[PDB]
C-alpha cells in the first residue's frame, strides 16, 4: 500500500503516467477504439491479448510486467440512465478488485463513461463519485487524468472537499 494513501489529477496523456499501473478505459471487444482507448493500444499494444471483457468488468493483461486494466464502462448512447448508472458503478467495484490483487501501490485512472461513452452529457461528478465509491477503501496513490481544463479544476475542488 501507499503510506499515505491520497486523491490527485493530473491533466495530460494517460499514457505518459508515473503510476504503477494503468486503467484503460475500454471497449468490451478489446478494438484499439479511440481517445484513451487509442493512446492505450498506441503505448501497450501488447495489453490487448484478450483482453475482450463485458460491459460493468475489468481484465487485467500484461504488458511486459507492467498491469494495463482494460475497464467497460457503459455507452449511455445504447444504455437507459437507470442501467447505466448500475454498469459504471459496477466497472469501478472491478477496477478496486484488480488494482487490490495486483499489490500495487499506484494507479493512473480516466473518468469511465465521460468522453464518446456519454450519450453527449456531462457526467464528471456521477462518474468520479462512483471512481470514490470504489476505491476509497483501497490503499493505493490514485491518479485521475483528465483532457480539459474546466475538468481539471472541477476533479481538483472534489478531491480538496473531501480533504
Ligand atoms: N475525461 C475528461 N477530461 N476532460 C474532459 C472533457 C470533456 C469530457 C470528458 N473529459
Ligand atoms: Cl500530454
Ligand atoms: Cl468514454
Amino acid at each position: 500500500g501507499a503510506m499515505a494513501p491520497s486523491y490527485r489529477v493530473k491533466r495530460m496523456d494517460i499514457a505518459k503516467n508515473d503510476e504503477e499501473c494503468v486503467v484503460n478505459a475500454a471497449n468490451p471487444r478489446g478494438l484499439p477504439g479511440d481517445g484513451v482507448c487509442k493512446a492505450v493500444y498506441k503505448k501497450w499494444p501488447e495489453s490487448f491479448k484478450n483482453s475482450a471483457t463485458p460491459v460493468g468488468t475489468a481484465k487485467t493483461v500484461m504488458c511486459g510486467t507492467y498491469p494495463v486494466i482494460h475497464a467497460v464502462g457503459p455507452n449511455f448512447s445504447n444504455y437507459t440512465e437507470s442501467e447505466g448508472d448500475r454498469e459504471l458503478a459496477a466497472a469501478y467495484r472491478e477496477v478496486a478488485k484488480e488494482v487490490t490483487r495486483l499489490g500495487v501501490n499506484s494507479v493512473a485512472i480516466p473518468l469511465l463513461s465521460t468522453g464518446v461513452y456519454s450519450g453527449g452529457k456531462d457526467r464528471l461528478t456521477q462518474s468520479l463519485n462512483h471512481l470514490f465509491t470504489a476505491m476509497d477503501s483501497t490503499d493505493a496513490d490514485v491518479v485521475i487524468y483528465c483532457r480539459d481544463k474546466e475538468w481539471e479544476k472541477k476533479i481538483s475542488e472534489a478531491i480538496q472537499m473531501r480533504t
